[PDB]
């Protein structure tokens, strides 16, 4: 699997600060 673009999204969302 790739799951590359995801990690680059969940991270930003991990502390996006709403």
């Amino acid at each position: 699997g790739p799951e590359a673009s995801a990690f680059t999204k969940k991270m930003v969302e991990n502390a996006k600060k709403i």
